[PDB]
């Protein structure tokens, strides 16, 4: 049945909830970003009305064909009245489209709903500093001390440099990256913008980033793989068996492969700076796992919340075992202690 942590008290509002089908009281579905565990249930036979982003509704549309009746997008940063209550979309710093959600409820309670999001300094400057936060609605993916990872900036550095030496190097390779979602479309923008290439991917993956609101898209992506000298392909393509069948329907244009797949942590991060990764190679294939995140570190949600200061914390991720709630709720406590609220 529906989980409580997908409800918000005192209205008749779900987030997030579209597997559970016909959620009894629920009069607005809100959607905070199109990934598939999110939207799970979403189809062209939804009937009630969905509220989200532009770039959210302009998916909605065009890759499930919800109908256009039942789309309701909503403005950024923006006061907005939703069956009677004031809500606001705010940016939450994760794929294109994704929000986190302030409702203010009849009764003075606000609530923040943050989606998944990756923290940031600049929300301290957003419409939330502007009143208080009574119970945060938290995406807790990375809520423990040893989920560390560098910044989106070092990350996209060290992937334009060492393709960019890569392909100076030899002009015969080609450089792959993965995706299996939207997100992290920087990873492989950056990395065709140093090299004057065109991005190259699938008609399913070039409509999809079709709906994103990019400025100049047209300039920096394409259908026409031959063109192309950085290729996307499904994540689970990212292996040796995967990119040596690739690498033959080139149909020899090129010699050598250095691909990367932008995971979110992996235990390499305990040690290991930015500077020190290296590939796994077999034959003339490189593949580099980068540790590219959309969502928070250990410490940047930490100092969200010690900022925000709320007088309760609703974890969304990692709710399913008592030894990670337990877990998660120490550090809560830890961080109220420190911060004095
Ligand atoms: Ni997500």
């Amino acid at each position: 049945t529906c989980p409580f942590y997908k409800k918000i008290p005192g209205t008749g509002f779900t987030v997030d909830a579209f597997q559970y089908g016909v959620v009894e009281g629920c009069t607005a579905y809100f959607l905070t970003h199109f990934h598939s565990d999110h939207y799970a249930g979403l189809s062209k036979h939804f009937t009630f009305p969905v509220y989200c982003s532009e770039i959210t509704g302009n998916l909605l549309k065009n890759k499930l064909h919800v109908q256009e009746q039942y789309i309701h997008p909503l403005p950024l940063d923006t006061e907005c009245i939703v069956n009677g209550v004031k809500v606001v979309l705010l940016d939450a710093n994760h794929c294109p489209g994704a929000v986190m959600i302030l409702f203010y409820l009849p009764n003075g309670t606000v609530i923040l709903h943050t989606g998944d999001f990756r923290a940031d300094p600049s929300m301290e400057r957003s419409l939330l500093a502007d009143q208080k936060v009574h119970m945060l609605y938290l995406d807790t993916t990375y809520c423990s001390p040893e989920y560390t990872f560098p910044s989106q900036q070092e990350v996209i550095r060290f992937a334009i440099n060492t393709a960019f030496e890569a392909v100076t190097l030899n002009p015969h390779a080609l450089v792959v990256c993965g995706t299996y979602s939207i997100g992290k479309e920087k990873v492989f923008l950056a990395i065709a913008d140093v090299l004057g290439s065109k991005v190259g991917m699938s008609q399913e993956k070039y409509k999809t980033l079709q709906c994103l609101n990019i400025p100049e898209i047209n300039s920096l992506i394409t259908t026409d793989m031959c063109s192309s000298l950085v290729h996307l392909l499904p994540m689970m393509q990212i292996n040796f068996k995967g990119l040596q069948s690739h690498l033959k329907k080139c149909g020899g244009k090129y010699n050598q492969i250095l691909a990367f797949r932008p995971t979110g942590w992996t235990h390499s991060n305990k040690f290991t700076r930015i500077a020190d990764v290296i590939p796994q190679t077999k034959g003339n294939i490189s593949i580099y796992g980068i540790p590219y995140s959309e969502h928070s570190s250990y410490l940047e949600m930490k100092r969200f919340v010690q900022w925000l200061k709320p007088q309760k914390i609703i974890p969304t991720v990692n709710v399913g075992t008592w030894k990670s709630r337990s877990t998660m709720e120490k550090y809560f406590r830890e961080w109220k202690l420190e911060a004095g609220y």
